[PDB]
């Protein structure tokens, strides 16, 4: 599923992740943005031979079993298909365990790099929520 802005922001709120560990709803509707342009079934293979799933871009390395990621964890105990349903509850889930884990929102690179101390509350400008 390609969700619009304004639609994610509404999921993510209703999902708890709106000032989660202090991050407000602009953070992760910016960091969806820059990782999955809102798509529900990205995918992307890291160089160490990990691969990023959905809207978060959650990574087999450590959250996710993806059966093809020797020496990994799967912190988030789920199958890693299971990042790229329609419904984004397992993906929020495990969100809440990643930016839980010491580094905040700085585990996703995307965020640091294009989200961090910029004016994330223009993600959720006109929504309805
Ligand atoms: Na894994």
């Amino acid at each position: 599923k390609v969700f619009g802005r304004c639609e994610l922001a509404a999921a993510m709120k209703r999902h708890g992740l709106d000032n989660y560990r202090g991050y407000s709803l602009g953070n992760w509707v910016c960091a969806a943005k820059f990782e999955s342009n809102f798509n529900t079934q990205a995918t992307n293979r890291n160089t160490d031979g990990s691969t990023d799933y959905g809207i978060l871009q959650i990574n087999s390395r450590w959250w996710c079993n993806d059966g093809r990621t020797p020496g990994s964890r799967n912190l988030c105990n789920i199958p890693c298909s299971a990042l790229l349903s329609s419904d984004i509850t397992a993906s929020v889930n495990c969100a809440k365990k990643i930016v839980s884990d010491g580094n905040g929102m700085n585990a996703w690179v995307a965020w640091r790099n294009r989200c961090k101390g910029t004016d994330v509350q223009a993600w959720i400008r006109g929504c309805r929520l």
